[PDB]
């Protein structure tokens, strides 16, 4: 895709740069490749519950009187109060998931090919009242992945961000591999945005574990959390937790430091994974 202004007497191509969606209109924060017929128009309308991606108010309209989608699709493995994640396997439901890559790709620097959907799972979280469960944001995951990522992409949409939804996200991701018996990672590399996410996860995670058991390896702590091994070491520099011995490195800290940063402002999820709410077995 092209930026900046166009020459002499040429015609701009004009890209998505607004969405309509249920009740929000967000701009673009980079560019998607939707067909460029959809991305000359003022705004691209979305149904809020199926994805499909629209050209025309007119056209919108007139499928948001006959969609009877109110949910997404796949089966409801989170609910809690009005808080609920669907489970969509890219293979069963390609349309939908190629509607939601497309529109995840106005938020993220670079993604997959938006149609190779196949390979992966995708996690829907939505908050639901009357009208119907209205999507927040998502993961997707590999479903075999060479490098050990437990998440592909993650994506809260932006009238959403910074209420939590992220971090329920990532902490659901780790229940997964918790229950898969495996550690994971997120894929790499983290935006900006994904690094602070995760780093606040982790820290979170870490600190509240060193507490309630109050003192227990780096091991034990991959083992228990399934964050990786580097990603606790990173975490726990960042705390100032960790010494480095003869090549090794030693977790060093007491019940009252830990303490300390838990009761600063720095580090509280409005929202977190019940696993009482969860249903899911590994597949594998
Ligand atoms: C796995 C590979 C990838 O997917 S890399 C790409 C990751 N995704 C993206 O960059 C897409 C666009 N961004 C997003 O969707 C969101 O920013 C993501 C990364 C999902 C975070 O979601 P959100 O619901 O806002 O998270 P959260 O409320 O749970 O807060 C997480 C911590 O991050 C911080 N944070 C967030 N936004 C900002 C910001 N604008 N400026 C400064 N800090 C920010 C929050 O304060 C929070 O940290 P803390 O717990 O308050 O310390
Ligand atoms: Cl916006
Ligand atoms: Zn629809």
């Amino acid at each position: 895709h092209s930026s900046g202004l166009v020459p002499r007497g040429s015609t701009k191509v004009k890209y998505v740069d607004k969405i309509h969606i249920g009740n929000y209109e967000i701009d673009a924060w980079y560019f998607s490749p939707f067909p460029e017929d959809y991305g000359k128009q003022p705004k691209l309308w979305l149904c809020e519950y199926c994805l499909k991606y629209m050209k025309y108010e007119k056209s919108y309209r007139f499928h948001l009187g006959q969609c009877q989608w109110r949910q997404p699709p796949g089966k409801e493995i989170y609910r809690k109060s009005n808080i609920s994640v669907h489970e969509v396997d890219g293979k069963d439901h390609k349309i939908y998931c190629q509607n939601l890559c497309l529109l995840a790709k106005l938020f993220l620097d670079h993604k997959t090919l938006y149609f190779d959907v196949e390979p992966f799972v995708f996690y829907i979280l939505t908050e639901v009242d009357r009208q119907g469960a209205h999507i927040v944001g998502y993961f997707s995951k590999e479903k075999e992945s060479p490098d050990g990522n437990n998440v592909a992409c993650i994506l809260t949409l932006p009238p959403y961000q910074r209420r939590g939804y992220g971090k329920f996200l990532i902490a659901f991701s780790y229940e997964l591999s918790k229950l898969e018996s495996t550690v994971g990672s997120p894929e790499k590399p983290l935006s900006d945005l994904g690094k602070l996410s995760y780093r606040s996860y982790w820290s979170w995670v870490l600190l509240e574990n060193l507490r309630d058991f109050r003192g227990l390896s780096i091991k034990d702590l991959s083992q228990m959390t399934s964050i990786t091994q580097n990603d606790i070491i990173s975490t726990l520099q960042s705390l100032n937790m960790v010494k480095y011995w003869k090549g090794q490195h030693v977790i060093c800290v007491t019940p009252k430091l830990v303490e300390e940063h838990l009761k600063s402002a720095q580090y509280k999820p409005p929202i977190t994974v019940d696993s009482v709410c969860l249903k899911w077995a590994p597949p594998k």
